[PDB]
């Protein structure tokens, strides 16, 4: 899988409260986190399905 799939989730400095998904390779699972709306990193998906498609 791509290296970015190993990133922990990055909320960023923003104050928005948007649910996004990251791939947790240790658990083999797409997991929800709260994203602040700015400065997204690569392991940041709109849905669990998208995270799994990219990283599973």
């Amino acid at each position: 899988r791509p290296a970015f799939c190993l990133e922990p989730p990055y909320a960023g400095p923003g104050k928005a409260r948007i649910i996004r998904y990251f791939y947790n390779a240790a658990a083999g699972a797409a997991q929800a986190f709260v994203y602040g709306g700015v400065r997204a990193k690569r392991n940041n998906f709109a849905s669990a399905a998208d995270a799994l498609a990219a990283c599973a």
